[PDB]
């Protein structure tokens, strides 16, 4: 089975990760003459890392999600990606987040025994603050464009999935409080949060404080209370 091959790729890539994580130490203890070389090496190893996750073979204009998905179904794989994220450019990191969203229900299924998906919440949250509104909207659009739509049961019932959804909504709120397209996905989201039975909802890792303010824009008082109770909102 390839799962053996995947574990190999994980070990290969994880080794690069430890090197890049050790970089500041080496640079700090280096002679000036060595620094140019240290910097080039760092660059190529970060490229290599991204390529092992999201590289594409000849004849394809977009990478296959295969390799990324395979890695993300493995305990150490998810923890590795969490630690690679901070080293990637914003554009590379957003790709990883969009790919995660596109494949989220399957990744959730494959995380049922390990439950390590939450290790990605922190780096994704840091990333979200660096992303514009078009991006925030596109990610939410992808989450609502999965099998079962417009029902998001698998996501809402998952600690990481719910938390991630709440972080996205929160950041979207920020950006709008600075268009209508954002308003459309917001309506869908509140509808879905309103539908899901409270007993089914996962316990969110964190609850953004601006959520109440966000929901007020699209929903009346009676329903607002529902959400607040449902999500133990602040
Ligand atoms: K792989």
């Amino acid at each position: 089975d390839k799962r053996r091959k995947t574990l190999v790729i994980i070990e290969k890539t994880y080794s690069l990760l430890l090197d890049v994580e050790d970089y500041e130490r080496r640079y700090l203890l280096s002679l000036e003459e060595e620094r140019p070389a240290l910097m080039d090496d760092r660059k190529h190893k970060i490229c290599s890392m991204y390529d092992n996750l999201r590289g594409k073979l000849p004849g394809q204009e977009r990478p296959s999600d295969d390799h990324f998905v395979q890695i993300m179904c493995i305990r150490k794989g998810k923890r590795m990606v969490a630690r690679i994220l901070p080293f990637l450019s914003t554009e590379q990191a957003a790709d990883i987040l969009m790919t995660t969203a596109r494949n989220l229900p399957f990744l959730i299924k494959k995380d049922a025994q390990d439950e390590v998906l939450p290790c990605l919440l922190s780096p994704f949250s840091l990333l979200l603050y660096h992303l514009p509104s078009v991006s925030i909207t596109s990610l939410l659009r992808q989450l609502m464009n999965l099998p079962g739509s417009p029902h998001l049961t698998a996501v809402l019932q998952n600690k990481f999935g719910l938390s991630l959804l709440l972080i996205l909504l929160s950041r979207g709120e920020d950006l709008q409080s600075s268009n209508n397209q954002w308003t459309e996905v917001m309506f869908m989201a509140t509808r879905e949060l309103l539908r899901i039975p409270q007993a089914a909802l996962a316990k969110p890792i964190s609850i953004p404080t601006n959520l109440v303010s966000l929901f007020s824009r699209y929903v009346d008082r009676q329903k607002l209370n529902l959400l607040e109770t449902k999500l133990q909102l602040v």
